[PDB]
């Protein structure tokens, strides 16, 4: 199932074996909570001020190539309904449709088919019971609004992952069952409804006539069940004995790979995407496109298909890197790296240099003065041993600061240092 | 109103149009809420004792171009308040003057000019009332002081944004009209009242002779409605056949610009800033103080009375730029980029290099494996046509990796790349 | 008590004084609630489907030299719990130790031996009177069980800081006293309850026979009471007249430092260390372990013990730094910088260079438009007069742009640039 490759040559480990779950598009749906203009029998004296106070606020208010990445606008498609919502008629629309039934689609005016949700009747409810048991219904249905007030303003009416109160399970499940989309998007959205709420945004939209609303944007998984893999790099310098005339390597092109639509989208940050099992969710914004011989950078680095992007420099530090299935170790120096068992201790020192461990048998990983717990997935890994690349430059020629590089530039800038000895020969 | 224009030479948009409503100080506020030491009829014994456990938590409680931004301490002068009211009699000074009302501005030991406020009157409530309905106003005042708690404790008595818990709407637009500025700072916060939240900090403070005290730290915009605008930019490639061989150009003097005080500051970090409508939001520690001849750099990168900060590199990688009023597309490589509208599909597509369409018109715009909603604000965009500075570059004498640079860095460096040609002419 | 220096030479500030509490390793502990699996009288009918509603809802839940920082995996040793926790008769062997009291060790099947608790038995509350006064004990019980519904469903089943609904402070408290460590870390945990809160995790874990249950990944702290200081740093750039012309330089090495084991774990993002009092809360997986002679740097920035770190640039713009004592200005151009007063104004200007100033006396500090306010934390301050190392160094053979680099990086750089010339005699 799950596997994991380190290769020694790059000091880098592959995780392979994931399914994809990327977040291509967006879907929109207005959410409506039909409200009453109002102006044991004092119970509800004390809880309909509440209400009364809740539309009072909401009306205040309405009223590492990371850098690499695109710059766009996450909710530009919701607030793109809300500015529809403002317009004249195109509320009575929604609450015309929303009449006899709390589930409805209606056309907006601008060629935008929106499904429509009333989850609350509040207006059906203060207006049939409410004018001189029930007073549990009206503190609970109540409440809710209460709690959607509180989250539109302490976040200027932006509400990311969207709670149980902007939709509740029995109606985001519904509202997920009812778009439409294919029968494998439906099942992946309904087994992990706490991943789409975490990608989901809640917006703040408008109070009139008698009805508050607010635009839930859903993510649309175009990309289901590709392969992907998570890569991990480490620095790779060298072992001499003198500090300071030591040279590091460190490939930087890790993150999150996943095959898509005969390209590869690359995620340098794996904080945006999101692991359950062996599923990836990823959001495809903080992705990059490349083509598919990117992978060729694991076997092998030097190859003429793709320039392996990696960055340089003579700062010798020892660190450490937890992958899925193990964990990668840079002892560099006087630095005390070990990888210990649970109830038996220490089971090996690591040299110096880049070296690696599986988590079968290990259960911490000590680099320095710090403890790193491995992460205890289920899975087969594999050592390719190989020679480090960074022994294969000298020292003298070799670029000591370079961030934004590659193997080729690298190579393309050693040359014409060797350029400047042609004039030494004199 | 709100304006966009787009350089073709530079790769960048500027959108203008805005106004400013900049944080340049900080207002002290302390919030006190009095308690009583204690120590139908048996719905407030379980409510009682959540106040004793409030209390008893409250006690164990308190006993680019970013990287050339200051670096300052944001709630230093809440904390240099709540180091006053540590001094004996500080307290019973705030308690005596909050007696006969609930407002009322409390001079300090240290020369400091107060605006006192007592939220909440529990001591005079259990005192008065819970001594052996009014179940209903002892169960809410007591659910305030619970949820000040909450927020004080899993945030380590530090809150942001300033919850209504800590200062309700009608507290706290009272204590905007209250506090001595300007009239137009005053509307200005009445209107914006869940920004100025967003801005706040509320910080706990002490709890010392039956009395609860906490700051709350409101921001003072000493620059309002004064013109601001912000720099799109995106990657500006060579787009020859061979992959490789292409050289690059980014601006990076991008964020939010806005004139302030004869200079302009300038905010590298665009969340830093909120817009509202045509209001920019912004934080003035987050920024940095430039000459209003930066502005140079839109219509002339090569003026000499500022050296516009560029970025080289040869990552010739496509990426996408949502501005405000439409999107910056940099296509490069065997990358497919488009621009769709919603009801129609693809209505252009975008040849290599970087280009620009507004979104009036278009609704999407999808680079690579990526979909990027635009911005729906209505205004007008400007097309700047201009011949692309990177064409004007020697790609083997150009600096392939340069971060912290210019137009004028770039230019001294390749002219001594060309006094290694002196010798070449042996 | 708490001292600071500050190097003219070098532009920079060590805050001493301070003391250790490091988060070396993690403390997982098993938090049960049995719950009834069951299918004023009317009050517990809307009351009781808010517990079938929670289950329902949580069997869907689980059904500048930072870049040299390790990665690791945080929440590894609490999920590593977890996946005991779903083995086959484990959960019944949890549920046996915890059947006549709440508070049980029990040893598990991989040999872990795990602080049990059962914090809440809704199962012995709903099976014992509520089958056909009490209805406050059952909508408070279940209230907590909601609320822990709540965090685990908008955080996709991981919570920090852990709430007081996980874990309440008389069950904190009494799992500080029985877990095994020293009595040093059993009171530093009991009078900083609220920073143990913030870094520790709460993990979602099963749901399985009548019992729900959640590991408490708790810190431990096995690094107190050792010394710490914080170094600030703040560009040292030259003032020529002439604009463009000057060279800058600042030690990139500025972040927490702890002694620690002989060596000094260093960290070099400043908010993963908390301060209260005297007293450094940091966690290691944010460190470096470095030799002890790093401390030379701020003495003798040229020592040959160790290679200090510097970053250089042509860019002199201007920027303060708030520090513990006092603020580091670094005034370059026509910056108008200066520091104030609370009650008389303006006390210092600020010449072009690198200064400083002691919060003795001084309230705020002004650079360009931003006002920052300094920490007003009682210590003394100490001026350490020195020529600036920036004017030691010639701007024709400067390195313009070098980020990982060092003193020995740059001086090596300029003796072949020396070579350069050695042809230039011609
Ligand atoms: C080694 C390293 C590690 C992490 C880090 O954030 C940086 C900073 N940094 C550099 N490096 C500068 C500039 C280029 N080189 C200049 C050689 N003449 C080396 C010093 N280029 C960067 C780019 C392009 C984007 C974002 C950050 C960049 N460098």
């Amino acid at each position: 199932n799950i596997t994991e490759e380190f290769y020694q040559s790059t000091c880098s480990a592959v995780s392979k074996g994931y399914l994809s779950a990327l977040r291509t598009g967006w879907y929109t749906s207005v959410i409506t909570i039909e409200l009453s203009n109002i102006k044991k029998v004092k119970l509800i004296k004390q809880e309909l001020d509440k209400y009364k106070n809740a539309v009072t606020e909401l009306q205040l208010l309405m009223q590492f190539l990371g850098f690499l990445l695109s710059v766009g606008s996450a909710i530009a498609s919701g607030v793109a309904v809300c500015k529809v919502l403002h317009l004249e008629g195109e509320v009575n629309k929604i609450k015309s449709a929303l009449l006899s039934t709390n589930k409805a689609v209606v056309s907006l005016s601008n060629g935008v088919s929106v499904l429509t949700f009333k989850v609350l009747d509040l207006k059906n409810y203060i207006d049939k019971q409410l004018l001189p048991e029930t007073v549990i219904e009206f503190q609970q249905k109540n409440n809710r609004l209460l709690e959607i007030t509180r989250e539109f303003s302490v976040n200027a009416g932006v509400t990311t992952p969207v709670s149980t109160y902007m939709l509740t399970n029995s109606e985001l499940l519904s509202l997920i069952n009812d778009m439409p989309i294919t029968n494998d998007q439906k099942k992946l959205m309904s087994n992990n409804v706490q991943i789409v709420r975490q990608q989901s945004y809640s917006i703040m939209c408008i109070i009139k006539e008698e009805v508050l609303a607010y635009v839930v944007q859903l993510p649309l998984y175009g990309v289901i069940d590709t392969p992907c893999w998570k890569l991990h790099t480490s620095p790779l310098c060298t072992t001499n004995t003198k500090e300071g005339s030591n040279i590091c390597l460190t490939r930087t092109d890790r993150g999150w790979y996943c095959d898509n639509a005969g390209s590869v989208s690359f995620f340098p940050q794996a904080e945006t995407c999101k692991v359950q099992s062996n599923r990836v969710f990823c959001d495809t914004m903080n992705s990059l496109t490349l083509p598919s011989e990117v992978n060729l950078c694991n076997v092998d680095i030097f190859n003429p298909k793709y320039d392996c992007k990696i960055m340089t420099s003579k700062t010798d530090v020892s660190s450490s890197v937890i992958t899925s299935l193990g964990a990668i170790v840079s002892c560099y120096g006087k630095t005390k790296c070990t990888a210990s068992n649970k109830n038996r201790g220490i089971i090996k020192t690591f040299s110096n240099g880049c070296d690696y461990v599986s988590n079968k048998g290990v259960d911490t990983v000590s680099v320095g003065n710090t403890l790193y717990y491995v992460n205890k997935q289920e899975g087969k890994s594999l050592y390719v041993k190989g020679e480090p690349i960074i022994n294969f430059y000298d020292p003298l020629v070799f670029p000591s600061d370079e961030f934004d590089a590659s193997i080729s530039q690298v190579n393309e800038k050693i040359n014409q240092s060797l350029a400047f000895i042609r004039k030494s020969d004199e």
